[PDB]
């Protein structure tokens, strides 16, 4: 069956509001058209501040994607963070607990 991921990422707090709502929309479609992932929930959190200093700021744009694919393709997701230096902060997980719950739903 299919994985179900996590992927958060952080956007810097120097970028327009506007441009920030368009690389969320940029990430969606990375997910969707080359991860090959569909998309269950975007929790866009807002402006959060840090224990301490990312890339220099104490705060930063929150946004977590959970989505489900077949695994195949992450590398597309991570090779997109890689290049954006907006993005200050990023980190993607396998939620084996949803998974297992859905498994469990179902019974």
């Amino acid at each position: 069956k299919e994985r179900i991921y996590e992927s958060m990422f952080i956007i810097a707090p120097n970028v327009p509001e506007e441009e920030r709502e368009n690389l969320v929309e940029r990430v969606k479609k990375i997910i969707e058209e080359r991860v090959k992932g569909k998309i269950d929930k975007v929790e866009r959190m807002g402006m959060r501040k840090f224990a301490y200093e990312i890339k220099k700021f104490n705060e930063g744009d929150y946004t977590v994607i959970y989505f489900r694919c077949d695994g195949q393709n992450l590398q597309e997701l991570e090779n997109f963070y890689r290049v954006t230096p907006e993005i200050i902060r990023w980190q993607t997980f396998r939620r084996f607990d949803l998974e297992k719950k859905e498994r469990k739903a179902q019974r």
